[PDB]
């Protein structure tokens, strides 16, 4: 990861608190002198060596990916204190919270664009050999232009959130890119539901058993039939029958091609 000079970093405001310390926003002056807005995470004073290792370790994973749909790592500060992780600024925050403020306020085509971005980032992540294992709307960040990018590599592994996890990964810990596709189906439900919680407050034992029995989340209100079927396809019990991320991107691109296909609508509790 690129070591940044702290003289090029200015902290504007403290957005909130993270696991290892403060989450801030600010500006980064690039070597060319151009200035960009950035997110800045600071490791808390008095950190343990393991905290430093886990903090920077997650930046190291994020830094493997250069893609428009994956949060960009501008760099780290390890040679002065506080230790810092600097990433691209995403004005509208986490996708689930952003959509909850907006219920029913976006067009279907806007929502599909958000979903296409997420799928494109996952296509690259899975091309690179990584299984995210955490894919959820809370782990997607959304910028001022509504571009959605994958974040939160804490659980990412080179080749547990029950509500987002495929039946086989719950059962035996079988985590593949196809279990990420399952999670993507959950994200698709979250987006089309404007940030409703998957399976609401159901007991986790009942989430596990209901899905195993063949029950699935019901179609969000006014959900296009193409998009609900895509959820069900991501939710296939047999992981080999789920679409690949490249196929998901293709499916969403064609829906964007003609918006008229989105006008066909599907016609709470889980459906068998
Ligand atoms: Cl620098
Ligand atoms: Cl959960």
């Amino acid at each position: 990861a690129k070591e940044l000079d702290a003289t090029n970093i200015s902290i504007d405001k403290v957005v909130g608190a993270g696991e290892f310390g403060e989450v801030c926003s600010g500006r980064l002056k690039l070597p060319s002198k151009k200035e960009i807005s950035v997110a800045i995470k600071t490791l808390k004073v008095g950190y343990t060596e393991k905290q430093r290792r886990d903090f920077l370790g997650e930046a190291s994973i994020m830094g493997q990916f250069d893609h428009p749909n994956i949060i960009r790592l501008e760099g780290v500060v390890t040679k002065s204190k506080p230790v810092m992780i600097v990433t691209e600024y995403m004005e509208n925050g986490s996708l689930d919270s952003f959509l909850r403020k907006h219920d029913a306020q976006f067009t279907v085509i806007q929502l599909v664009g958000m979903l296409r971005g997420i799928a494109s980032g996952m296509k690259y992540l899975s091309d690179m050999g990584y299984v995210h294992r955490d894919l959820a709307a809370r782990n997607i960040l959304i910028n001022s232009n509504l571009v959605c990018k994958v974040s939160d590599f804490g659980l990412s592994r080179v080749l547990i959130p029950i509500r987002w996890t495929s039946p086989e990964a719950i059962a035996y810990r079988k985590f593949t890119s196809a279990s990420d596709v399952w999670s993507y189906g959950i994200v698709l439900w979250e987006v089309m539901s404007y940030g409703e919680r998957p399976y609401w407050e159901m007991s986790n034992q009942d989430v596990i058993k209901a899905v195993d029995e063949g029950y699935r989340l019901p179609p969000p209100m006014d959900c296009p039939a193409a998009l609900y079927q895509l959820m069900l396809d991501c939710w296939q019990k047999d992981r080999n029958n789920r679409p690949k991320f490249e196929q998901i991107v293709s499916i969403l691109d064609k829906l964007i091609r003609n918006p008229g296909s989105l006008k066909i609508i599907t016609s709470s509790n889980l459906l068998l």
